[PDB]
């Protein structure tokens, strides 16, 4: 069948089924140019049984690129532009495309926190201030939304979204933790009214959580309080990610951060996804036990490993990072066909 993804219990109902998922990232599907690299990719997650792919809804430019190259918005304090051309939207479009041909969902955030792909450093450099003033500047504020309202037109019908999500890992560095909650809260009201058939989401990291071991990602340091977040009506359900390497912690730190994640969107009565994690060394052994605890820990909905990596017919990669899953490798095998073996 083919529905809008809901909320039923704390779990997700996509397509009919109610039960826990496998998804993945693969931010970099959103800019392929050739259709049939899309396809081959998309054929190979649905076939490997995930449910979910977390792709970007943004690239963010100050300047125009060389002619060709792909951008959805130019910033700029004279006037921005949001392309809807074949180097732009359409990209994203045939994604959407083959998502629905390919009976997958996908997680589309609006923003990076980042300067990957611009983010919110291209609105600073256009609209003034700095990282942590963006949630309130009036002129990047109007500008994000507008560029909102042009990605959730397009697809507020379509039944492949899984969740509008706000942001890719938003932090307000040393800020109060009121800035991300009162800006989540006018944001995620904002894509509810133009869209009220899909779920919404924060895209946050998880930091700020009293109910750890006192790492620094458990503390206040990054303008995130993940309990104060999770209370917000028009938010559905809570994100987290997981990079111990990045972190200074241990990789079996990992499962403690998971269950904590777990209980406080228990609590707050709505699922979570862990929707992002990786290990720089021997992924298959330190990933596969974040997996189980992820599937048998009560306030999980689903995981999203990061990331896809795949390969296409004329024999170029795709974009990647020392976190990348190749597709029908042995990591493969131990991440991606045991995981989806043992959920179902
Ligand atoms: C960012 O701007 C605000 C307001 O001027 C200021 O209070 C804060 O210190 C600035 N951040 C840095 C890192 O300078
Ligand atoms: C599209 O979805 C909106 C709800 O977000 C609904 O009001 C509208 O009727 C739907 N459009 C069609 C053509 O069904
Ligand atoms: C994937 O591996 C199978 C062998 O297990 C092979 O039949 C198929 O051609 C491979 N797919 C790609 C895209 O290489
Ligand atoms: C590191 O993690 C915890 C501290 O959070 C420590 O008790 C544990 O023994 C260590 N584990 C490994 C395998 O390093």
């Amino acid at each position: 069948a083919s529905s809008f993804v809901t909320i039923s219990g704390t779990q997700f109902n996509i397509d009919g089924k109610v039960g826990y998922f496998a998804g993945t990232n693969c931010y970099w599907c959103s800019f392929l140019t050739n259709h049939a690299d899309v396809d081959s990719t998309f054929s190979h997650i649905s076939s490997s049984g995930l449910k979910v792919v977390r792709v970007w809804g943004f690239n963010d430019v100050n300047t125009q690129p060389s002619p060709g190259q792909i951008w959805f918005q130019k910033l700029s304090a004279t006037g921005s532009t949001i392309n809807t051309g074949a180097d732009g939207l359409q990209t994203l479009d045939y994604v959407v495309q083959s998502a629905e041909q390919h009976n997958l969902k996908l997680i589309i955030p609006f923003v990076n926190n980042w300067s990957d792909y611009g983010g919110i450093n291209a609105y600073v450099n256009a609209f003034g201030g700095n990282a942590t003033t963006w949630y309130t500047n009036t002129a990047a504020q109007t500008q994000y939304r507008k560029y909102v309202q042009a990605v959730v037109s397009r697809y507020a019908n379509s039944t492949a979204i899984f969740a509008w999500e706000l942001g890719n890992e938003p932090r307000c560095n040393g800020c109060s933790t009121d800035v991300i909650v009162q800006w989540a809260t006018s944001v995620s009201q904002y894509v509810k009214s133009l869209d009220s058939n899909h779920l919404v989401t924060l895209g946050d990291e998880g930091l700020g959580l009293s109910t750890g071991d006192g790492a620094y990602p458990y503390t206040y340091g990054e303008g995130t309080d993940f309990a104060k977040n999770v209370q917000i009506k028009s938010l559905d359900f809570g994100t987290f990610h997981l990079y111990p390497d990045s972190w200074g912690t241990n990789y079996t730190w990992g499962n403690g951060w998971i269950q904590t994640h777990a209980a406080a969107c228990l609590a707050a009565g709505k699922p979570c996804v862990f929707e992002e994690y990786g290990a720089q060394q021997n992924p298959c052994t330190n990933e596969a036990p974040w997996q189980t605890t992820s599937l048998t820990t009560r306030g999980m909905g689903g995981d999203m490993f990061w990331q896809w990596g795949d390969t296409f017919a004329n024999g170029a990669q795709s974009n990647s990072d020392p976190y990348t899953v190749w597709y029908n490798s042995s990591n493969w095998q131990c991440l991606v066909k045991n995981h989806v073996d043992a959920i179902n």
